[PDB]
Parts: structure tokens; C-alpha cells; sequence
């Protein structure tokens, strides 16, 4: 008596964990995950079955997928998020506005529930920063954001219109001891537990009381099946915040430096990260998510710290303690 | 020393009387103006010389045409609008999202001073409908209300990005003497017009007492002319309400009857405008376009009446008094 789950963008730290976690709960021939390329050799879903290729731009092989499938969910997860996008927005607004409405086409045509991550980063300076209403101003200043208020908007028309149960959360920064540090907006927090376990400096991007929503991995792979089982007439809404907690850079050097009882060294060096950062909220309002469906947060910052410390050894051979 | 002005979309309401306004006042080699199909036999600028056929859609002719007549203003007017949008979504989508992502690349590739038009329907009923604000919740029930919320955040991140000098006023309900009545949303008014001219009746498909901004034509091409004109040191924004006076059916048929002294048969009965209109403000906020630019309104409802019906019989042959 269980769903059909099809993944799109499963290469993506959300789209791993979450294709592994919906597997386990479903069984693995009850779930098909894709991206446009192949997973790398030590990626954690290489050699797997019912992983496939296929470019959501090609929307014939997208449907042709869909069709061969039969998903009754669909989490549909590519996005070139806020960093990037402002390097690449041609494939942004390609990735996040066009195969988003064939996406929503689809899961018209095939009567699918259909999940599209909306984004703390569909904020922008006039939100209201602290503890930010699931309504209020919109005014993102990232190509990534704009997409993202787009995606809300039609997602929410497809619904009204057609019936499509359209369902979507606004992601806030989302830690996971999987990730590999780069440049993207909340990158840095993964670097600073780099920084810790390797005791090297940190140069840390954002700056050091810079406030954002956050929450770690295993409650958001948590919310984000919660929220598609819900039963429809439950959702009072299609777009919802959710939060963990929220902290700066040095609140998260704080709990590190607690766990480890090792100062980090670290350079506060403003980035790209913080102008960006700067403009999106705090905090998130979540109660809508609570009431509604039940949103739930186990971890706080200090056992995400102890979790992450332990983890990224094991995962990626760094040294531990 | 004036500008260069292409004009897309040429045909409708508003882009017919701008388009003989820009070439009046600028000369007619100054003005190029566009549209997807040949002006109708007896349309206003049929015959006449720089008006030529372009699909927006065929990007390249698009760039072919600014490439050689070198813009250095466009006002980009194609859209489907709020009750078509509802019929035909997929040329909404193409038109008002694709159309506008091309104009905008042209805009920073050309360096082009580019017009797009948002509307009173990129609001929904979160806006707060009394003296809507230039920035509030926004979400419009439509797909065309969605597809300019898109162009509004779209252009603002390509004026922030690229240096492109975006501008756009929010269009209330705009009335004009050479409109023939369909089921637009804001089509009863015209249709009032008819009926009392002709003495018949009138059937009224938006409620009696539900407001809404609108503006009566000549006052319109003015402040479309005069936010182009203005310096862009003088815009804290790219987007603008602006309005000339609510009313409701009751208040214009109340107009009408003053000045003809004979009243209108009328029967209000609700079609698909009424649930669309209701979803719209009452009236806006237009203070930050008065203050920034100088946005002025002539007209109030009598003299727009009075003016309406002495041309409604010249334009269109209908009896006259």
C-alpha cells in the first residue's frame, strides 16, 4: 500500500540522502532517482539500481520516464542555487522556471503529488528578517531567488487550476556531514567542522554575528516525507517555512569550540556569501509547517556538532575526536 | 537629440495609442513598432509606414530587428492577459516569461532603456486591497498575475546585475475609446459605454459594488511616456503603481447616467470577471511614482464619461448625445 517515488537532481546533497532514506522506507524497485549526470565513483549511490541519466530540459525523455514509471510522488529536485546562479543564470533560469513547468505539467498529466523545494533564498531585504512569515515581501536579490518565487507562485496556480497537489517547503541552510565545501551561500559552516577536525584556519565568508534559519539533515529528510504524506485536506497551504534553529558563524564556532574543547583559528573575511546571506532572514515562523503537518526538530545546534564531528571522519577520512 | 523608440506588441489597446503618441511626438523614423500579426483592415495604423510583423517567440528575428533599427528605448508590450491567460496558459507562459527573458537579454546586449508592464493583476487577495502598497504580499490568483510577478522581480535583478535601466508601472484598469468590448476583466466598463449609446441592455458581469483602480487613456500614455523620460537618478525603483480613480460598476454607471440623463438598463449578473476583479485592489497607492517622476492625473470619471461618449460615436459609428 505504498507510494511510486520518482527523484529528480538525486545527485544533489538533498536528492542523495533523501533517495537513500525513501528507499529504505519503501523498498528500492518502489523508487527511481535521476540526474543529468552519472553518480561519480566513491558518490554514495554509484553502482546502485534504478539510478538514471536523463536532462530535465529533454522534456520528452522526462515524460518518457514518467510514463515507463507510473511515480505517484515526485520530488522534483534540480536547482542551480543562489551562488552559482549568479555566475551561471542562463542554466538557472533554464533549470529552475523551464523544467519546473514541464515538471508541473507532468505531474498534471499523470495525476502525480509533486514536491519543488522552494528556498530561504525567495527572501530578500524587505521580508521582515526576524522570525519571517510564510506571507510577506518578496524581494529576492539572487536570479535563484526570483526563480524560486516563480516556481512558488505557478506551482500554487497548477494547483487551483488543475487539481495538482503541489506541495513545497522554503528550505532554510541545510547541514550535512556528506557535503564537500565550496563557495556556495552557507558553505562555510561545513569548512569551519573542516577547519576544526583538520585544526587548520578557518577563513570564514560570512561575517561573524550574520544570523540565518538552519537545520540538519536527518530532520529536513524527516519533514520532507512528513509533509507528502500528509493527507491534502490537512495542508492549508502549498508553500511552507520550515526551520531547525538559526545561527551565525560565531554561535556555530561556539558549539564547536564546546565540543571539541579546541579553539579554531579563524579569519573573519567577508565573500560573496555574506552580501547574499545578508539579505535573507534570520529566523523563520514555521508554526503554519507545525500545525498543518506536524513539522518536528530533533537536533539543536550542539548535537548536530557532536553528529557532524563524529561523521565526517568516518565519511571523508579526516582526523577524529 | 531624441530618442530611438521600438515598440513590441503594437496592436493592443495601449500599444496602438502609444505608438501613434511616440511617433507624434518624436517623429515617425524615430519609432519602430511591432507586432506578431498585420494591423486588421481598418485598424488605426494600418497603411502606415515602420509598423512590421515579428514573432517575440523567434528570438532571432527579434535581435535582427533591434540589431538594425537600434533602439535606444523599447517598450515591450506583448502579453496574454488575465481572462485569456485563463484559457490559453501556455501561450501566457511562452509569451509573458520567455518573451520577457529575451527582451531583457536584448536590453543589457543593446543597451537598450526597456518598458515592461506589470498590472494591478499581479496582486491577489493578500494585498491589501485599500491603497495597495508598491511593496506588499503578492499573490495573484492568475497565471498572467503570476508571469508579471516574475517580469517584475526578473527585470529588477537584471537592473542590479547588468546595469540594465528596467522600468514599470503596475496598469490598473485602463479605459480608452477604441477598445471594442470582450471578456477582458475590466470589459464591462466599455460595454456600459455601448449599451448607453445604443440604449440596450446592459449585463453586467462584475458585482455592483466592486472597486477598482483604472485610468482613462490619454492620462496613461502620459505617465508612460514620462517614466522613460525621467533621469534614472531620479527612480528609487524599477516598478511603480500607478492609478488614476477607482470606481465600481454602480459609480461608472452612476457617471454614464449623469451625463446622458437617460438611464442604462442594467443587470448584474456575475460572470468569470467577478472572481478575478474581487482577487485585485480597490484602489493604489501610487505616492512613490507622483513623488520620483511627477505621474499627474487630467481626468477624473465625469470628464472621462463626457470624453468617452462623444468619441465612442465617432470611432465606431454608434449613435451619438
Amino acid at each position: 500500500h505504498m507510494p511510486r517515488v520518482l527523484v529528480t537532481g538525486a545527485l544533489g546533497q538533498i536528492g542523495t540522502d533523501l533517495s537513500l532514506a525513501l528507499r529504505d522506507k519503501f523498498g528500492a524497485d518502489s523508487v527511481l532517482v535521476s540526474d543529468v549526470v552519472e553518480p561519480g565513483a566513491k558518490h554514495p549511490l554509484a553502482g546502485l539500481k534504478g539510478v538514471e541519466k536523463l536532462d530535465c530540459l529533454d522534456s520528452n525523455g522526462f515524460e518518457k520516464l514518467v510514463k515507463e514509471f507510473k511515480p505517484t510522488w515526485m520530488y522534483h529536485l534540480p536547482a542551480i542555487m543562489s551562488v552559482r546562479g549568479e555566475a551561471e543564470p542562463d542554466l538557472a533560469m533554464d533549470i529552475n522556471v523551464n523544467t519546473t513547468r514541464y515538471a508541473l505539467e507532468l505531474a498534471r498529466k499523470y495525476n502525480i503529488r509533486i514536491f519543488i523545494p522552494s528556498t530561504i533564498a525567495a527572501f530578500g531585504d524587505k521580508c521582515g528578517k526576524t522570525m519571517t512569515k510564510d506571507d510577506t515581501i518578496m524581494n529576492p536579490s539572487t536570479v535563484y531567488g526570483v526563480t524560486k518565487v516563480y516556481t512558488e507562485l505557478l506551482g500554487t496556480w497548477y494547483r487551483q487550476k488543475y487539481g495538482v497537489d503541489f506541495r513545497s517547503v522554503r528550505l532554510p541552510g541545510i547541514i550535512s556531514a556528506a557535503t564537500l565545501p565550496g563557495g556556495g551561500a552557507t558553505d562555510y559552516a561545513i569548512h569551519m567542522y573542516h577547519s576544526a577536525l583538520l585544526q587548520k584556519k578557518c577563513v570564514c565568508p560570512v561575517l561573524p554575528y550574520e544570523s540565518l534559519p538552519m537545520m540538519y539533515m536527518p530532520d529536513t529528510l524527516n519533514s520532507l516525507v512528513k509533509i507528502m504524506e500528509a493527507p491534502l485536506e490537512k495542508l492549508t497551504r502549498t508553500v511552507y517555512n520550515i526551520t531547525g534553529f538559526s545561527f551565525s558563524p560565531s554561535e556555530l564556532r561556539f558549539s564547536i569550540e564546546r565540543c571539541t574543547d579546541r579553539t579554531i583559528e579563524v579569519e573573519y573575511v567577508e565573500g560573496p556569501a555574506q552580501k547574499i546571506a545578508n539579505s535573507w532572514p534570520d529566523s523563520l515562523d514555521d508554526s503554519n509547517a507545525r500545525n498543518d503537518w506536524g513539522h518536528q526538530v530533533k537536533y539543536d545546534i550542539d548535537m548536530m556538532s557532536e553528529d557532524m564531528l563524529r561523521q565526517i571522519p568516518i565519511l571523508h577520512g579526516l582526523p577524529s575526536l
